[PDB]
């Protein structure tokens, strides 16, 4: 009997099995009676779906059926931590889950909410099915390569290393760049389902693939979106948000900048977090 990496049997948990035969742990927040819409929540690198409890509960409050899974190599899902054969796996897997929920709740509009890496996944999912999603909520999505990490030198170095030693890694992120809310930083640091290990070279290449794929995908992207971004984000530079606003073809696009705020806007200072929740609430309400 298959168990999570934390040794809980999948038979005890909501789950699905992906096209690669890997078990992904699933999470649902269902309203009473008929939901108005579906929304998938797509987490970032190193994290898991459990970190979207509050957001998901608020959205369920609006009579949406919220669903999520932990990406392969994350959380309670199977796979070597923060490694993937190709970035598209993540997209393929989101689509499988979406397709399943649509089977079960047909005729309902479906939305995507993504943060960071999960934001890139959400963009690529929408690009793969033009015209299909009713909307996208992007919290500081991974949109461009960090300028010094993208130096053709290191990109060459990484590609070379990946064929000889892919399980070399770079530094753990400094967790204090995630949020000015030091309470939230502590929680990040003490969540056993978060992988805080350094970024593996083989994964970095896939993150570089994603950024490239997202940029190819922008001029063909038409889905309505709300984009939220902190001005002081050291992980996804605010410049990427302006690039997104400029390149997307979407007729319905809105950007909010949060002055001074870090990366994890939904776990930022209370004044930023309450704004985030409210804005998402309004934006999804008006489109359901
Ligand atoms: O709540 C949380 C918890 O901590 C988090 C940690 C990470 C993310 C996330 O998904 N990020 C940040 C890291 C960057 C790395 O980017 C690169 C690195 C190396 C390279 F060569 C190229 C690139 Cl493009 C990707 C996007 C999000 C959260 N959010």
């Amino acid at each position: 009997p298959r168990r999570t990496p934390q040794s809980i049997p999948y038979q005890d948990l909501p789950h699905l099995v992906n096209a690669d035969g890997q078990y992904l742990f699933c999470r649902y927040w269902a309203p009473t009676g008929t939901p108005k819409a579906l929304i998938f929540v797509s987490h970032g690198a190193g994290e898991h779906s459990g970190r979207y409890e509050e957001l998901a509960r608020m959205l369920m409050g609006l009579d949406l059926l919220v669903f999520a899974h932990d990406h392969v190599g994350h959380g309670q899902s199977e796979g070597e931590r923060m490694v993937v054969s190709d970035f598209h796996v993540f997209v393929r897997d989101v689509l499988q889950h979406v397709d399943s929920m649509q089977k079960d709740y047909p005729g309902l509009p479906v939305f995507l909410l993504g943060h960071s890496m999960g934001g890139a996944i959400a963009i690529l999912t929408a690009a793969e099915r033009p015209g299909h999603f009713a909307g996208m909520v992007l919290i500081s999505p991974l949109v461009l390569a960090n300028p010094e990490s993208a130096t053709t030198f290191k990109v060459l170095a990484a590609k070379v290393l990946n064929s000889v030693l892919p399980n070399l890694s770079s530094g753990p992120i400094d967790s204090s760049v995630l949020s000015r809310n030091k309470t939230e930083v502590d929680i990040y640091n003490s969540d056993p389902l978060i992988c805080r290990a350094g970024l593996k070279v083989c994964f970095g290449i896939q993150l570089l693939n994603a950024v490239s794929r997202v940029e190819r995908a922008l001029p063909k992207l038409t889905v309505p979106f709300l984009l939220l971004q902190g001005s002081a984000d050291r992980l996804c530079d605010s410049k990427g948000a302006y690039l997104l606003m400029e390149l997307a073809k979407s007729q319905d696009k809105t950007l909010k900048i949060y002055e001074g705020a870090y990366h994890v806007l939904h776990k930022e200072l209370p004044e930023v977090t309450n704004s985030v929740f409210h804005e998402i609430n309004m934006w999804v309400s008006q489109r359901t």
